[PDB]
């Protein structure tokens, strides 16, 4: 609804950056809405969906097992690594290292998850293997977040990522018990309670993935619906601010109230 775009001219005001904010129609593909789809925005933790995808479609081509078990070092450790700290001794199946980088963001599950696959240039070339020619993933955690002006490294467009997203979960990329399980991830998401969770109406169902990083980076990629079942995909990115995470939160959920206002 245009009202949503009002909104969300409004919050490049309130945070003195660029949004970068699309809604799309799950089934048809559908653009619904939109504002700076095609300019390019830091992805952050939200690159994390699109890392466990190709993790999936390993597994599902039997080159990698859910089970299998990984076994890291204090070495490995990066910062904000909150499930993987904690278990050092024992290591982490692929299963968990995905379920921590997701509904945690957890740093290192994502950097050893990287290494299973090959690494970015590897995630970039699935991507670009399944019509995406313009995400691209180029280093590691934590560097990937520095959001240097300008710099395409590590970026994607809203339209670009809100359509492979929409591929992902519904496409014939991914075995249908794989797809499921992307998403029962997204869901569990734990760590995006201000953004558009504090908007949901009771009853709606919501998957997503967050992301923060340097220079006012914050965004989100979400499927979301009314009745228990998603039905419209909404990316969200914002760089350059000089306002507090609190701000930025906020700017993200007032989005959110109003696409849910005029659903």
């Amino acid at each position: 609804h245009p009202e949503t775009l009002v909104k969300v001219k409004d919050a490049e005001d309130q945070l003195g950056a660029r949004v970068g904010y699309i809604e799309l129609d799950l089934n048809s593909g559908k653009i619904l809405e939109s504002f700076r789809p095609e300019e390019r925005f830091p992805m952050m933790s939200t690159f994390k969906v699109l890392l466990c995808g190709a993790v999936l479609s390993r597994v599902d081509a039997g080159q990698e097992q859910l089970g299998r078990r990984i076994h890291y070092s204090q070495n490995d450790l990066v910062e904000y690594s909150p499930v993987t700290e904690k278990h050092l001794t024992d290591g982490m199946t692929v299963r968990e290292l995905c379920s921590a980088a997701i509904t945690m963001s957890d740093n290192t599950a994502a950097n050893l998850l990287l290494t299973t696959i090959g690494g970015p240039k590897e995630l970039t070339a699935f991507l670009h293997n399944m019509g995406d020619h313009v995400t691209r993933l180029d280093r590691w955690e934590p560097e990937l977040n520095e959001a240097i002006p300008n710099d395409e490294r590590d970026t994607t467009m809203p339209a670009a990522m809100a359509t492979t997203l929409r591929k992902l979960l519904t496409g014939e990329l991914l075995t249908l018990a794989s797809r499921q399980q992307l998403i029962d991830w997204m869901e569990a998401d734990k760590v995006a309670g201000p953004l558009l969770r504090s908007a949901l109406p009771a009853g709606w169902f919501i998957a997503d993935k967050a992301g923060a990083g340097e220079r006012g980076s914050r965004g989100i990629i979400a499927a979301l619906g009314p009745d228990g079942k998603p039905s419209r995909i909404v990316v969200i990115y914002t760089t350059g601010s000089q306002a507090t995470m609190d701000e930025r939160n906020r700017q993200i959920a007032e989005i959110g109230a109003s696409l849910i206002k005029h659903w």
